[PDB]
């Protein structure tokens, strides 16, 4: 399959129809509303590049 677009930096799960991913501002990386919350647990910003969502 074409594996070249928004992967998932936490479960790595093509991101499908059905949930809620959450792109930030900064960069627009793409996560899961999930796998980004459970990657937040302290850090406020993207799990990929880290570049905080909050001015
Ligand atoms: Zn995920
Ligand atoms: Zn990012």
């Amino acid at each position: 399959a074409m594996d070249d677009g928004v992967e998932c930096a936490v479960c790595l799960a093509e991101l499908e129809d059905g949930e809620e991913a959450r792109f930030l501002p900064r960069c627009g990386h793409g996560f899961h509303a999930e796998c980004v919350d459970m990657w937040l647990g302290s850090h406020s910003t993207c799990p990929l590049c880290r570049l905080t969502v909050v001015v």
